[PDB]
């Protein structure tokens, strides 16, 4: 039936495991901390910066040609959010952590074996922050005392002026995807393993 149905119905447990890590409790208490948090979009930048990477290169691929949505991007909004918290962020004085490299490499390996599982990728990153965006970034803001409009770049989508026509057109997108069950099935699984890898990132912090 249709992949955003399997991966949504899939990954229920996966994404309410994801939670497990103190910093996520902490972040929906309403409690975050200024190191902490900025470790946490120094992870991200690497893991956006490789997807990023990857999804334009496979950008052609017959099936991934669909879902091809620059609009969903997260490297620049990163890169800013990390030089508010930092002043001056320097990569090489922050180099990818044990868990963001294993993530990275996954992607990679995925990128140049299988590319229709970057699929899997896309879904379970960028689905997850276009539908979590806006609650996030008045979380952040409240925890950090953030001044208005700062520090939140990663959860807003300037290119995207309907939050919930693009989620709907997204998820759409998914069930166009030319796979048959089977290779649905590989997405799925690909899914879960992204979860797993964002929960390795988080039990870092
Ligand atoms: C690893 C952490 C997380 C990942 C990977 C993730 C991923 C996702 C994904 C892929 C979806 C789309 C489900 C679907 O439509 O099929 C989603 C939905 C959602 N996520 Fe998360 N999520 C994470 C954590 C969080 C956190 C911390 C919040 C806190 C607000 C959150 C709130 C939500 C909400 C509210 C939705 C549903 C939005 C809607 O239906 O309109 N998630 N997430």
């Amino acid at each position: 039936m249709s992949l955003a149905t399997i991966l949504r119905e899939g990954t229920s447990e996966e994404h309410k495991a994801a939670e497990s890590s103190a910093f996520i409790r902490s972040f929906m208490k309403g409690i975050l901390e200024k190191g902490t948090y900025a470790r946490h979009l120094e992870a991200f930048y690497y893991v956006y910066e490789s997807m990023e990477e990857e999804l334009e290169r496979n950008k052609n691929n017959l099936v991934l040609k669909s879902i091809y949505f620059p609009e969903l991007y997260r490297k620049n909004a990163l890169l800013e959010d990390l030089q508010f918290f930092y002043g001056t962020w320097k990569p090489n004085d922050h180099q990818p952590s044990v868990a963001t490299q294993d993530y990275v490499q996954r992607i990679r390996k995925i990128s140049e074996t299988q590319p229709e599982l970057l699929a899997a990728h896309s879904y379970v990153r960028y689905l997850g922050d276009l539908s979590g965006g806006q609650i996030l970034k008045k979380v952040a803001a409240r925890a950090l005392n953030l001044p208005e409009g700062k520090g939140i770049s990663f959860y807003e989508f300037p290119m995207i002026q309907d939050i919930n026509g693009f989620k709907q057109n997204y998820r759409t997108a998914l069930d166009s995807l030319p796979v048959n069950d089977s290779e649905k099935q590989s997405i799925l699984a690909e899914s879960k393993q992204v979860f797993l890898l964002n929960q390795g990132i988080f039990s870092e912090l």
